[PDB]
């Protein structure tokens, strides 16, 4: 089983239900989810 | 751009670089990643 997850933010960010503690929200994905961009600090 | 992510743990868990704070590690995915199972508490 896989999941096809969208990479949002013009290929920089990931669509999530909820952003991780070391990510910033930078918008919404069309499916509803948050678009989440890593801080350098996340890794 | 998408990413095809593996659902591990016999369809219960997700492969991640690092498990989220309200997930438990329940193994490794073949690509190297942690297999991460949600607590009821994650959601």
């Amino acid at each position: 089983e896989f999941e096809l997850d969208r990479i949002c933010g013009y290929g920089t960010a990931r669509c999530r239900k909820k952003c991780r503690s070391q990510e910033y929200r930078i918008g919404r994905c069309p499916n509803t989810y948050a678009c989440c961009l890593r801080k350098w600090d996340e890794s």
